């Protein structure tokens, strides 16, 4: 798929992909619902953090698959972004949870319709 991770229009061009074509993009993409719990979750991602895509879908993202990122700088703006309705912030980080500790870039995003939430991530 020909999209760049941090592209204006992005939720645009991944609004209602299927979980085949999602794993066509050059970055990590996990969609998640207003609580957190994960809806998709492409290869890219899958091959950046060692989770396997099948095995993840489901789980809680901050209370179960990613405690590292249940923080302030994280999740808290995960929180107030749904909770205002709109999200925007892109930040690096940290991944270091049972895993070599891997910096990032992470690009959280609203999706264009109904109440679902982007999180992007690409190496650093
Ligand atoms: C910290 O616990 C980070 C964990 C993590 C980040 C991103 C993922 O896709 C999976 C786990």
């Amino acid at each position: 798929e020909h999209v760049a991770f941090g592209s204006e229009d992005i939720e645009n061009t991944l609004a209602k992909m299927d979980d085949g074509q999602l794993d066509g993009l050059a970055f990590g993409a996990i969609q998640l619902d207003g609580d957190g719990n994960i809806l998709q979750y492409n290869a890219a991602e899958g091959d950046i953090t060692g989770r396997d895509p099948k095995q993840v879908i489901g789980k809680n993202f901050f209370k179960d698959v990613a405690p590292c990122t249940d923080s302030p700088e994280f999740y808290g703006k995960f929180k107030e972004g749904v909770a205002s309705g709109n999200l925007n912030t892109m930040f690096e980080y940290t991944f270091d949870y049972q895993e070599t500790p891997t910096k990032v870039k992470v690009h959280m995003k609203k999706a264009l319709s109904g109440d679902s939430y982007w999180v992007f991530v690409k190496r650093v």
